[PDB]
This record gives C-alpha cells, sequence and structure tokens, in this order.
C-alpha cells in the first residue's frame, strides 16, 4: 500500500491534539473569513456538559390499604419485636415501621453530607468541573467547603455518631440500597474525561408525632441545587431533622427494643471519615440502567403549596388508627410542577413507557433493577372544587425511590463561560419564543451528550403536539401500568424483607 | 436474600417480549384511559428507522494545475505504459488519465447494477425493510425487479461483459476503494435489528469526445430514491454511458495499451453474478468512522441547472490543451441546493469541523481514514454580475469523493404505514411554519437512532440562528481548513498511484 | 369460522410476501409462463384453501 510504503508523512499527517479537557467553553473558529456578516447563523461554540443530577425521594411505596408490602412489613417486624423477643407493648407495628423510615432518612442525609464532603477534594486537570460543579449541583457553597473543611468533616463525623443513639437492623436492604445510590459518582462510560451521574434527595422524612391522632412523616426540603448554602444550613437542617426524634420516650423505647431484637453486630454501622477518604467516580451499568427507564414525577406538594381545587394534595405518610384499621397510607399526587398552573408538557406522560435495555439477553435481575425508578400515570386525580389550574395524576404504584426532577450543570456559550443549572423533568414544554426553540435543541443536545440519558417527552405549546422518547433505542419493549405495578410491588417486599 | 428464596415470582413477573421487530408501525397506547381528550397532547407512535443511504459523488480531487496530485498521477502512469513498454503515440497522458477515470464510473455502474440485483434476495423476520426499502432508496421500483428478475440479471451480466473488455489497473486503489464502498450492507450496531447503511452514486461522469477542444467529461444523473425507475431506464442510462465509448476506433487501442502494460493478471476485475450470490450486512467501524466524519456539499451543478451571477459553475472535468498547459482540470462550486435561490442552513457549514473518534488511541490510519468524506467550504465564489440570487462556496480542496446528500427510509406517522423518504444534507433548514417543529424533532429522533450517524448543523429561522454539531461527542478534534488539505492531497495521492 | 389471510394494508403483509416467495419459486427458478403476477397465483391458492375447506 502507498500508507505502508510511506509512513513518515501519514504520521506527519495526521498528528492532531485529541483529549481536550472538558469544563470550560470552547471556540471551534471560522473556516470562511468572510463568514462575520452571519453573526448567529455560524455556531462556533461547542459546549460539553459534565454533571446531571437525579433529584429523588425516598417512598415506601403505594399504599391505601393493609395488603400494601410496607404493612407486611410492618406487621412482620412488629411480630419479631414484640412477639418473639419481648417487646414493651406501648406502641404499634405501624409507629415502629415510621420510625423505621425515619431511620432511613437520617442515614440518607449522613451519605448525602458524606459525598459533599468527600466531593470537595477531587481535583484533575482533564475535568474542570470538578468539584465546582458537583457542589454547584448539590446545593453547596464551594467557597464553604474550601475554608472550613475540617468542620465539615467533624459534622459528619458527628452526624455518624449522633445517628447510633437509635437502632435499625442491617440486613433490610432498603437502608443500604438509598446509602448505596445517594452516596455514589456514576460515570456514563469507563472513559478519562466520561460525564458525571449523581443522586441527591431532594426530600427527606420529619417526624411529626403531634397529639394523639398518630405520627407522621411531613415533608422537609432539601437545597436545590444553585443555592449557595453553607455549613450552618445544614446543621440547621439536621437539627431540624432530629428535633422531634431525640428526647422522645417512645423513640427510646423503640430504640431499645430493636437494640434487644437484633445484636450490636445486626444493626447498621455509619462508617466513619477522615482526611484521608475520598471517592472516585465508577462505571456501574445498573445504575445507567435506571437512571435510563427514570421518569420524572413534578415536585413535591407541601402544605404551603398553593392548589386551586386541590386541596390537602400534601405528600404526607398517615398513621390514624380511627381509619383503614391503622394502616400506614402513603399515596400522593403527582404531576405537580413547583406552581399553580397546567404544565401541558406532563399530558405526554400519559402514554405506556419503553423500557429500553443494554444488550440483547436480559435476566430478571436486570429487568427488575432498570425499572427501579419508573413510573407511569394511571387515573386523574379528581378535584373537590368547579375550577381548577393544575392537573394531578395518581399513578399505579411505584418502587422505593421516585425521581423528582434532574438537573444538568454545562458551561455557558456566552462570556464568562460560568456554569449554569437547568432544571427539567423529562417532559420539557417549548412555548412561543424565539429564543426558546434554540435553547431547547442546547438542552436536548446537552442531554444526548450522556449516555444513558432519560427518554425525553417534548411537547411544543405551538402545534398542540407533543413527541415520544428521544433517546436512541437498542431492545426494548413496551410497559404497562399493571406489569409495572406488579414489578413495583415485587421490589417494595424485596426491599422491606428483613430475616428473622 | 428475598430473591433467592422466592425465585419463582422474580421469574414469573418479568417475562416480557424484547425482540420487538424494526418495519412497522407501533401503536404503544394510553396508559392514562381519559388521555384521549388530549388529542396529539399524547403521542403514543414510535417508529425506528432502517435504511440510511450515503449519497456520494467520485472526484478526482480538486485538480487546479498542472502540480494538481492527479495530474502527477497522470504523469506517472503515462511513463508507466509508454517509456517501460512500447505503445502508441495517438493519445496524450490526460487522455490516458481521463480513461481511466472513466472506467471507475463504469465499475461504479455495474455495482450499482449488481447491488441492485442482489439486495432484492434478502430477507429477516426481524426486519422488515428487507428488502423494498432498500430497493426504495437505491430509487428503483421494487415491483420491477421481482416481476423482471430473469431480465435483471442478464442485464448485469451483460453490463460486467461488456465493461470488462477494457482494462483498469487493480494496484490503482482507486477502483477498490470505490467498488468496495458502492457494494455491500454496513450495520451501525453489530446487531440483528441493526440499521443499514449504504453508498449510492448522484452522479457518474460520462466520456464524450470532442474535436480539438478535448475530451471533457460530463455530468450525468442518477435516479434518486423517489423515482421508482424501471429496467428500461437502467438500460437507457448504460446505453448512453458508452454510447460514445464503445463506438470510439481509439478507445481499445489505450485499452490493450493497459492490457499490455499491467498485464492480465493486475487488472480490475468485474464477479458476475448468478442466482445464489447474495450480499450480506457486515459491521465495519472504518466505514462508520467516515460516515460519522462526513459534510454534505449539496446538489452537482448542471447545465440545465440556472443560476443567476454563476453562469459557468457547471460539475465538469475539462481537459483542452489549448488553455491551462493542457492539464486537467475541475474545481467544482459547492452549496448547491438544486433551487435558484440561497440555502440559508449552508451558512452552519463555514465553522471548522469536528473530528470524533471512538476509543482513546487513534492510529494515523484511522485519522486519514476518518476524513475521507469530509469537505469542509474555504471562501465563497465571487458572482459575475450585480446581483445573485443563491451563495455558492468554494472548497479548499476536497478528499476522492464528496457527499451530496442523505436518504432516510423509515414508516409513516398514519395509515398505512408505507415507507417515506426524507432527503436533507448535514445542514437542516427549519422555517417558521406551525408543523415543521416537529417534523424536525422526529428527524432528530430518527437520526439518532443511527449509531454514527453524520452531525447535523440545525437552522432555525425564526430565531436567524444556527446550532453546532449535533452528535455525541467522545473522544473530539477540532479540524482546520489546512490541516485537512494536507490530509486530503495525501488522501488523494494514496489513491491515484502505481507501485509497478 | 372464517377463512382469511391475515391483515393486509401495505406490500409488507406476510401473505404479500408468501405470494412474492412463492411467484420467485413459480417463475424464476421453474420457468413461468409471464401471464400473470404474484397476487393471480396467490389468490388462486387461496381458491385451492376454500375449495378444501369446501371438500372437508
Amino acid at each position: 500500500a502507498w500508507y505502508a510504503r510511506y509512513p513518515h508523512i501519514l504520521e506527519e499527517a495526521t498528528r492532531l491534539p485529541f483529549a481536550y479537557p472538558i469544563g470550560q467553553y470552547y471556540d471551534t473558529g471560522y473556516s470562511v473569513a468572510s463568514a462575520t456578516e452571519w453573526s448567529k447563523y455560524v455556531d462556533t461554540s461547542l459546549t460539553i456538559p459534565g454533571v446531571m443530577c437525579v433529584n429523588f425521594t425516598p417512598t415506601p411505596g403505594e399504599s391505601y390499604n393493609k395488603n400494601s408490602p410496607i404493612n407486611i412489613a410492618a406487621q412482620n417486624v412488629y411480630t419479631y419485636v414484640r412477639h418473639m423477643n419481648s417487646g414493651h407493648a406501648n406502641y404499634e407495628q405501624a409507629d415502629l415501621m415510621m420510625y423505621l423510615l425515619a431511620m432511613d432518612s437520617l442515614y440518607i442525609f449522613h451519605s448525602y453530607v458524606r459525598k459533599i464532603l468527600a466531593i470537595s477534594k477531587l481535583y484533575t486537570p482533564v475535568n474542570k468541573y470538578f468539584p465546582r460543579a458537583l457542589l454547584v449541583a448539590l446545593g453547596v457553597d464551594p467557597e464553604d467547603v474550601f475554608a472550613n473543611q475540617a468542620q465539615w468533616e467533624y459534622f459528619v463525623n458527628m452526624v455518624a455518631y449522633r445517628a447510633g443513639a437509635f437502632a435499625a437492623p442491617a440486613s433490610m436492604t432498603y437502608y443500604e440500597r438509598h446509602a448505596w445510590m445517594s452516596n455514589g459518582l456514576y460515570v456514563d462510560q469507563d472513559v478519562t474525561r466520561a460525564q458525571i451521574y449523581m443522586f441527591k434527595p431532594t426530600m427527606l422524612w420529619k417526624y411529626e408525632n403531634l397529639g394523639t391522632t398518630g405520627t407522621k412523616l411531613v415533608p422537609l426540603m432539601m437545597p436545590k441545587a444553585g443555592d449557595n448554602r453553607k455549613l450552618v444550613d445544614f446543621q440547621v437542617l439536621f437539627n431540624n431533622l432530629v428535633s422531634t426524634m431525640l428526647g422522645d420516650e417512645d423513640f427510646g423505647i423503640m430504640s431499645g427494643d430493636v437494640f434487644k431484637a437484633f445484636g450490636a453486630d445486626g444493626l447498621v454501622k455509619l462508617l466513619a471519615v477522615d482526611s484521608t477518604t475520598m471517592t472516585l467516580p465508577t462505571y456501574d451499568p445498573l445504575i445507567l440502567a435506571q437512571i435510563h427507564s427514570a421518569r420524572a414525577v413534578g415536585a413535591p406538594i407541601l402544605e404551603t403549596s398553593t392548589l386551586t381545587g386541590f386541596p390537602g394534595r400534601q405528600w404526607q405518610i398517615t398513621q390514624n388508627p380511627d381509619v383503614n384499621n391503622g394502616a400506614i397510607i402513603f399515596h400522593p399526587s403527582f404531576g405537580y410542577d413547583g406552581q399553580d398552573h397546567e404544565e401541558l408538557s406532563f399530558r405526554a406522560m400519559c402514554s405506556n413507557m419503553i423500557l429500553n435495555l443494554p444488550g440483547e439477553a436480559h435476566s430478571a435481575e436486570m429487568i427488575i433493577e432498570a425499572t427501579r425508578l419508573a413510573t407511569m400515570f394511571q387515573v386523574k386525580a379528581v378535584p373537590a372544587g368547579d375550577t381548577s389550574k393544575p392537573v394531578l395524576y395518581l399513578p399505579n404504584g411505584f418502587g422505593t425511590e421516585v425521581v423528582n426532577d434532574y438537573t444538568m450543570i454545562s458551561v455557558d456559550k456566552a462570556t464568562p463561560h460560568d456554569l449554569t443549572i437547568h432544571t427539567f423533568f423529562n417532559n420539557i414544554l417549548v412555548p412561543n419564543a424565539k429564543e426558546n426553540y434554540v435553547a431547547n435543541l442546547e438542552l436536548l443536545n446537552n442531554i444526548i451528550q450522556f449516555d444513558w440519558a432519560p427518554q425525553l417527552y417534548l411537547t411544543y405549546g405551538i402545534a398542540q403536539e407533543s413527541f415520544g422518547p428521544f433517546a436512541q433505542l437498542n431492545d426494548w419493549t413496551i410497559l404497562t401500568g399493571e406489569t409495572l405495578a406488579r414489578m413495583h410491588e415485587v421490589c417494595v417486599t424485596s426491599m422491606f424483607d428483613v430475616p428473622q
């Protein structure tokens, strides 16, 4: 060949600088020097996004009866605590189970602040997003972690010490699943300049035992991305979390009874951190499998949230013993977008989802673990009133965690190329504006930069027509709501299961 | 360990049919029962495209004086023919070189009709685009191949017999590249229900021999995908391809000189076909690398094409002994969209290209072979007149072939779900209309269904702003005009050569 | 019951694919008469099916 005869000309001809370090703006330049008269018609910008954050919410699953897996697990752990290990008989099954859920929220908070501490020591020349973009996506000021890192470390250690006052079973996979999910960095590819997936809890459950009418886990809001929160705000959040937890007699005898039934080696163990413990991003395909099938349900509903025609639709877990035979009722109203309007794009999520999977042959565990974060709407919630500004949807069942939002961190194409935060569901609405089509195209390109990005459903407001899954398909199926509800029931039963 | 002690429920809960055969419309249905009142706001339509045809054009490599690599190769092959072996003095070097260029067009046409005949025997139940969609994308009537298979077979055999009468050197790797490109299907993911890439000539060079002005090569059009031409149109094309070529007495004199110079074994031989010669799709990442880094230049300019301010910009490989010292002359003008107006989206190609490659370490052969189909504009061609409706762009030296446009085949949105043909460049213009945005969105989704799809530069007419490369970048670099011209000179010289 | 060839609104239906395959086997491999298309042969085969259903 000619290439074998003259390899020197081929070598000197094709020496190009590869491996551009992502994290800053790049300008391609002009091939035509007279193209400056067409200013916006030539796109010389080139931005590579680096961080996608999955804003998740811990849930016990769908529950409207006593036949829910949460109530079955409550009855089983109550039998193991009292009827086999001599309990105190000052509480029911549901009080113990809501106490266990409060433990889950505590361990999620500890893994969250441990990830916040461990992220800030990551520095590399090939990625300029490390570690400021991850701290921006977590809603924490990076200067407050640069300046007082030792205070952050000792606060994390003190959280791990104070969380050991109560007890929780180690063999329950719910705790270790939430702690592993909330404390990981997951690259979308096995390359040195990959993109970071993340899991930030926006919801934490706060114990609210007031009155005789039963306990309740009220919502507690976590810092959203772009809010520069310091260590004092996280300490205030932690003290608000254990305000009604420590100093409670019922919680004290519950911790004593769990410490009696399960041994000292049978309880969970929060690991101590120090100055040499840092985490690196790992490649997890099973994380990408459930990230791909993740379906957003929108921002949660609080007591302060105003809804026209929807009163009392807050995301609370109730423990009223006078109604429903004292069941742990938790079924929320989805589709709320954070404010009081119609949110036309959420109608695109009313079709049956497409379960996409890598490879050709799929095991049962792969299909079950790929549908952990999926949620399909089933029936519209009937409003109590003649006028209704939003539209809410009741699901047919969800897993141990739902997805509310997503967060994109990428460099801006305009001066001075700082980080931009883009919050979006799977559904993206593009209304009548000349500045919204190019922004939506840039958001689409930034989404498809990631490998297993969730399947979007873009609604165009000027054509009154939405679009299906905007993702590349390899081996897919159509999932009905009944089969996904069955898989969610299996997942919630297996996660809350404890061995006796 | 709930999955271990209850494996039957885990096995039964995840029995899903995953191998969905592409090639038909799929209605996912409504997950919410009352979502049928939202009309097009719930998109329950899912289509997977199957055919991407890359429409190319053979070129000598932008000759503009005697110092071009094609003229140097003409001098080298003329010294090899007439100085090393006792030849004739009736023909010059440029006549022999353009005879060799016309032999490439004849071999491309033979491989074209051979692929038309060999495609129609492809059938698999998991891909319903076989073989009707490939025959639609190749521009033939699919029913005419099935109804007249015996007349189609001997036509290809007679084309091979009447094109094998002349000689062309097999040591020259121009023919062994073009014939290998023009036949054979190329899957994009090496799976069973993969997507097929193709290569079809948009045009071919028909030999016409004039008097003292020269033996200039002329354009000859080819049927596009929405034509459904029968066998007699291809017979007419083959008849006027060699109408003034087989009727020339001096043609065989220089044809036999190649035979006696290069021997009887170092010649290009055409493979005869029978009823069992069936081609199969193969996986080649070398083809996908140059498919991914490909840039469209537009439709060729003909003598019948009307251009305001561009009277003599027709694509012709001229050779006049009177002017330019008897050199082969070929400098086409790109940027022609087929109509007599300026294509607004062609301004987006004035930025520097992005060479994206898989993996981390790239050899020099991979870099020089990944830039074969790319073509970058350098400077606008000066119009001859006070007004000009289109805008044409002169290249900085193109490679051995140029991509005109692309043809994409997919099933229809509505009844009866027949094949639809989409013709688009690398630049897609979305004008301000009611229904163009969702058509552009489904075009984008169908393009990103393909794995190594070319990078699209979408220009929006409402915002008067275009966007950069719409492709997933993995390991990329910015290519300037000078480096790509340096690569293209090497890639032109490496094909037009003889190692003796 | 009613004998049917299946759903067919395109040329990608299995009835048309079987018609093309049996037409190729009849003509292009076994020297057919070229006075009819694939579909005429396939409708003739369906008429044979109705005849054998009547006999049974």
